[PDB]
């Protein structure tokens, strides 16, 4: 069908078979995949995702219009995702019109002074960790207790709850995506009433009578009960997973890289004095913090791949584009990529030092993605993250174990999850 | 699901059932829905085929925004067909910025100068339409021997070839619409392979090394193969049926009618005296020839319903409308509203007489549609069927029969067919 795009296109790229496309080139996952194409194909290469055309663009100003320079009129929206029911109506899934508003909705969620009222509620589940820190079982798994304090914070930002997760939680928080080869099915997904319950009304019980009260302050500006939903679920999963991900992730490189955290743990100690309280401007200035996180940020992306849908036809720095292709951006194989990171393998947090600062390409690097699609809770993620690497390197430090896998190895499916959970031994002072 | 739609917007409408909606209202025919609706609902209301919300609008001011004011912006597409595969490039099917490509690239087919260059050819068919009716088996099925000319007249004008269908013709041209209750299937065939042959391919042979010629001459403007015959298919279909099929209707209401139809016969033999051959200028000019033909578009819609996609959020004469409804104007329904039309199911071409052609709003009486997606092939299709009316009426006369169906009785489901065709006893002079 499709599958004679490309090859009209002049584009190169993996001769697809009949239904699967591409797909089968995914059995070292996707990033493998993205690496190798990238190899042996050059700046652009297209493939089938079944018989979905993607293509794939590494060249920064042409990945500049897409995320940037032509997202209103053009990439406004990624692959459909399904089936959802009134999931659809989340921001992170919505398209068009209906995300524009949710955007307008939900920006004033994290602006400048926005974050800086939520650090005196974050300080204090900071403490509840070092205290579940500070056991003495003399590894330990990284991502249950990251995971028991980044649900704590971003429940009490959004609504008014704390859970000492010592005991048990409610947040319930996969290898199912036939849809990527035969989507077709989703739209008789969407009326075989396909979708969460306990949370589709748990969350919905809120009333309070701010992410909750900023919304249920609900002209063409309102919002149902499920889109107070729909949007909860978003902010809480990605409050949870991805901070806690994201943190285990920078403990189990800084374990394998003692210079590097112990570095680190000077830089608290010089800035903070005698365990000062982390403020809201503390943060702001730990350089070298910024760099650690930054750095991991390159070697484990959440997303891996960035992705637009092309709505109409362009012409973008000389190339035509139908409507209806795919558009990704392999941030992984960029993150990677021995022409713009020298030994690219390797954890060096000083890429991103004063002077080495200038020589990024910010449409190379891209772990919040950029444009009006970004990661609308990209500082609440950095602050959340950064407020909690202080606390804990200002009184533990991490050290490999027995039961500690190295090298990491990261699930080669579709997730920024390791393969082994990082457990890793806590020592104090 | 999407069944509580017009409920939240406070629009009336048949209370639609599950799954459903409100189909199975239509066991009378849709224009007999279209009409009590309009009876007991006003001037806008909305139903449900299957899970797709419709929204009848019957003010004239409403339907202006939507087939002109906002076509470009909003509703540029009608409700998408499927399946078809390659068909899906046809004109009259594509959607959009391609479906803009292929107005621009087939306008220049019937413009002013270009149907002027058409009357020789189509003048020849003409006689031979007089031979094969100058049989004297002293009714005949005025759709058969209408049929034979109309595909002679199109078959020519587009490409180059004359068929006396006397013997056998080679152009074949339903009762299947599950679709409209579940149409979330339409891409399960759209790859499960479903689709025409024998003409997906005869026409495509044609090479010649004029709409054949004005296309082969296929910078983002080009036509492939299919595309070529993808647009032949449209034209040969439309050209062939709704000629013959308005033809025909015109002489059961000319057959029912004596005096309507002695009086067009008087027409013709004064403007064209002695039967002089039809020019492109003759037909122009007999007034009363196009009130008969007007009449008769106005019992008998071929479209009974316009529709248009929305395909984003809009507010026209005071009315919001999300994206993803279609809107319909029930044409039908229109045509037979009493408080336009006084006596409405009479058929009287006075109603389209000098004066009273101003008490007609064009867009309550639109059997071409309006706007930039209406009748591309209007002035072809009125030029073939008066050419043909005249020079048929300037030999015979047409006369009812046992074998005639009186009161013509349409089919009650979704084409303006009559449930028996029509048989009149042909007279000569
Ligand atoms: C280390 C932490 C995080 C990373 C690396 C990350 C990464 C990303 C990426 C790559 C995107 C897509 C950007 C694009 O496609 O151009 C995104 C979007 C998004 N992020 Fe995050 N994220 C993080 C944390 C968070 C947090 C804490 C929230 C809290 C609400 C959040 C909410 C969202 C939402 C709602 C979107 C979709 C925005 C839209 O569709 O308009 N993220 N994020
Ligand atoms: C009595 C004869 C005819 C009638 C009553 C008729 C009626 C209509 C109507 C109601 C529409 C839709 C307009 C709208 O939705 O606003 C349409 C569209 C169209 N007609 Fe006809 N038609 C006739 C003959 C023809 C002929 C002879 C052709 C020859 C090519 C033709 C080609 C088309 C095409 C291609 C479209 C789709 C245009 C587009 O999608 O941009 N029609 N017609
Ligand atoms: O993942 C698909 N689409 C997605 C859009 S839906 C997806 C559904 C979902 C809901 C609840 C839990 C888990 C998944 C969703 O809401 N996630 C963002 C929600 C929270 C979050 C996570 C991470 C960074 N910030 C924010 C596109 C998308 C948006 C934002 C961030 C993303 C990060 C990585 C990958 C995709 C991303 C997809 C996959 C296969 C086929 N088609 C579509
Ligand atoms: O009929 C559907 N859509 C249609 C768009 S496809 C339809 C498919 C088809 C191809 C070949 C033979 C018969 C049908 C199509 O090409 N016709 C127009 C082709 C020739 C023609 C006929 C009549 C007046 N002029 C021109 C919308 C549409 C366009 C133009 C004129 C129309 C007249 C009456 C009704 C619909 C019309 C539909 C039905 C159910 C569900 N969804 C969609």
């Amino acid at each position: 069908h499709s599958h004679g795009l490309f090859k009209k296109l002049g584009i190169p790229g993996p001769t697809p078979l009949p239904f699967l496309g591409n797909i089968l080139s995914y059995h070292k996952g996707f990033c493998m995949f993205d690496m190798e194409c990238h190899k042996k194909y050059g700046k652009v290469w297209g493939f089938y995702d079944g018989q979905q055309p993607v293509l794939a663009i590494t060249d920064p100003d042409m990945i500049k219009t897409v995320l940037v320079k032509e997202c209103y009129s053009v990439f406004t929206n990624r692959r459909p995702f399904g089936p959802v029911g009134f999931m659809k109506s989340a921001i992170s899934i919505a398209e068009d019109e209906e995300w524009k508003r949710l955007r307008s909705l939900l920006s004033p969620t994290f602006t400048s002074g926005k974050l800086k009222e939520m650090v005196p509620i974050i300080a204090q589940y900071g403490d509840v960790l070092v205290r579940n820190l500070r056991r003495e079982a003399e590894p330990v798994t990284l991502k249950d207790v990251f995971g028991a304090y980044s649900m704590d914070v971003i429940t009490s930002t959004s609504f008014g709850v704390n859970i000492d997760s010592l005991n048990n939680p409610q947040d319930p928080f996969p290898f199912f995506l036939s849809i990527t080869v035969f989507p077709f099915l989703i739209p008789i997904l969407e009326v075989l009433n396909i979708c969460t319950n306990f949370l589709r009304k748990s969350v919905k019980r809120m009333k309070e009578s701010d992410f909750l009260q900023l919304m249920i302050d609900s002209s063409h500006k309102a919002l149902s009960d499920l889109e107070l939903v729909a949007q909860s679920i978003i902010f809480i999963f990605a409050g949870y997973e991805t901070t806690s991900s994201v943190l285990s992730f920078i403990m189990y490189e800084l374990a394998t890289h003692p210079d590097v955290q112990q570095k680190l743990q000077e830089e608290i100690d010089a800035v903070l004095p005698n365990k000062a309280p982390p403020t809201y401007d503390t943060v702001l200035q730990m350089e070298y913090l910024d760099m650690v996180v930054n750095e991991t940020l390159r070697l484990f992306p959440i997303a891996m791949r960035l992705e637009r849908v092309c709505k109409k036809d362009v012409e973008i720095n000389g190339m035509f584009i139908p409507k209806g292709v795919v558009v990704m951006i392999p941030s992984y194989a960029l993150h990677r990529d021995p022409k713009y990171w020298t030994e690219p393998e390797k954890f060096l947090p000083e890429r991103f030092s004063k002077k080495n600062k200038d020589n990024i390409d910010p449409y190379i690097y891209t772990p919040f993605g950029s444009g009006p699609r970004n990661c609308i809770g990209m500082r609440f993620a950095l602050m959340n993250m950064k407020l909690a690497l202080i606390r804990v390197l200002q009184n533990f430090s991490f050290k490999p174990c027995k039961e500690t896998q190295i090298p990491l190895k990261l699930s080669l499916g579709g997730l920024l999850q390791p393969e082994k959970p990082v457990v890793l031994k806590v020592e104090s002072r």
